[PDB]
DNA sequence: ATGGTGACGCT
DNA sequence: AGCGTCAA
């Protein structure tokens, strides 16, 4: 009773982007707005592969991963925008530059953790205590939550959506406790409100949109977040739990959507996240280990630690291209290239982040793979990275890969290479 | 023949 | 360290 902490003491909100990449290419390009189209990268095989769909898009069953020409016979009127391409590959800058003026706007608010991209968490908690006081008392209007869901509301003893949004809120609203400063509910609320107005200010500064979750932790505030995407917030409170999760799939708790979760299900035998709770932690760490038992055992009860980690900026900046089929590289002039045109790349942004950020990598990672193999990559090596300089990153990452041609002839290369990989990592000051 | 990313866990 | 899992 009195001793069972409730993972209430924290406000943690997840900003997620809406249909980030198609909103880059429609502020740039106003033909493309309020239609359905969508952001490709290579334009040669099938038209390319969508990477980004806007909504009206979706409507159509247009999706990620669909090839163009595919998405083109469910939506035959589909707009597309492609992926810059430089030095032979496709070229991420452009959407990087987007998400650095959306981080650097949350930012104002509160401290952020870059989750993504597209997506930020915040601990509001600090800034909620500070607004509450400056609520000196006085009840939360509405009309300061004008994008808010109530997850679970309304209910108990009206056909469009809108409205029941403002039925849910008003029940919400009508229930608070605002003289009570350490209500959890309370400070979520506060919290919602704190949300309207960083989403206010991305979309006046930058013109995107973006959806919201605000909750007591990370995995909670996520969840909220996609259950009124696109340009809504959503409120999920610890009493929201049980009834949220009684028929919530497993697997759309964040870090279950793969194995581990899958294993829940098969070892378990359940389906959804509130039937966890009819186990001991005991129970659960001895199926899933330590770490992941005591996790879930706090999970399905609405409870998560993992602190919102103060990192704004990525810690590692990667240059990546495959060789599908019979474009695999099979002559060490063609090895030699590419790793040159990564490196390239990989020098240009190096460059920049330096510049930007005073900082600089000291080590640069290799990673290829060999056509047949079945891993995704056949080597992952690193070495020194002392110079931001293309032709030395990219003659040292032949040194370190070399020795994977198996060709009796070094002119030619065997297994020809299906994917090549630099990376920049382990940021020092500078 | 999705591809181009990027964080964190394990031994 | 190198490799794996999970995710935008
Ligand atoms: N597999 C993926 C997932 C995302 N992305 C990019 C394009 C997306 O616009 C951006 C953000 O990912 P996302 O949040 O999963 N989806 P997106 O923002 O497009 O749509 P929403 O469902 O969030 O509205 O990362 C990608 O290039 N490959
Ligand atoms: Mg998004
Ligand atoms: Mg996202």
């Amino acid at each position: 009773g009195p001793h069972m902490a409730t993972g209430q003491d924290r406000v943690v909100a997840l900003v997620d982007m809406d249909c980030f990449f198609v909103q880059v290419e429609q502020r740039q390009n106003p033909h493309l707005r309020n239609k359905p189209c969508a952001v490709v990268q290579y334009k040669s095989w099938k038209g390319g592969g969508i990477i980004a769909v806007s909504y009206e898009a979706r409507a159509f069953g247009v999706t990620r991963s669909m090839w163009a020409d595919d998405a083109k016979k469910l939506c035959p009127d589909l707009l597309l925008a492609q992926v810059r391409e430089s030095r032979g590959k496709a070229n991420l800058t452009k959407y990087r530059e987007a998400s650095v003026e959306v981080m650097e706007i949350m930012s104002r608010f509160a401290v952020i953790e870059r989750a993504s991209i597209d997506e930020a968490y915040v601990d509001l908690t600090s800034a909620v205590q500070e607004r509450l006081q400056k609520l000196q008392g006085q009840p939360i209007s509405a009309d300061l939550l004008p994008s808010t869901y109530i997850e679970g509301l309304p209910q108990g003893p009206t056909v469009q959506k809108e409205g029941m949004r403002k039925q849910g809120l008003f029940q919400w609203l009508d229930s608070l406790q605002i003289d009570n400063l350490t209500s959890p509910d309370l400070q979520l609320t506060v919290g919602a409100v704190i949300v309207e107005e960083m989403r206010a200010a991305i979309e006046r500064e930058t013109g995107f949109q973006c959806s919201a979750g605000i909750s007591h932790n990370k995995v909670l505030a996520k969840l909220a977040c996609g259950l009124n995407k696109p340009n809504r917030q959503t409120l999920v409170s610890h009493g929201s739990v049980p009834q949220l999760f009684s028929q919530m799939p497993i697997r759309k708790i964040r870090s279950l959507g793969g194995k581990l979760g899958a294993s829940v299900i098969e070892i378990l035998g359940i389906e959804y996240m509130g039937e966890l709770t009819q186990f001991t932690e005991s129970q659960l760490q001895s199926h899933f280990g330590e770490k992941n038992g005591s996790w879930l055992y706090a999970m399905c009860r609405g409870i998560e630690h993992d602190p919102v980690k103060p990192r704004q900026l990525p810690k590692t900046i990667g240059c990546s291209k495959n060789f599908p089929g019979k474009t695999a590289l099979a002559t060490r002039e063609q090895v030699q290239w590419w790793l040159l045109q990564l490196a390239q790349e990989l020098e240009e942004r190096l460059t920049k982040d330096r510049n930007d950020n005073d900082r600089v990598a000291t080590q640069l990672v290799v990673s290829i793979r060999v056509q047949g193999d079945k891993r995704l990559s056949s080597l992952r090596r690193c070495c020194a990275l002392t110079r931001y300089d293309a032709h030395k990153m990219s003659h040292d990452a032949f040194t370190v890969i070399k020795n994977c041609n198996t060709s009796g002839i070094q002119t030619e290369w065997s297994p020809p290479l299906t994917m090549l990989f630099l990376c920049a990592t382990k940021f020092s000051a500078s």
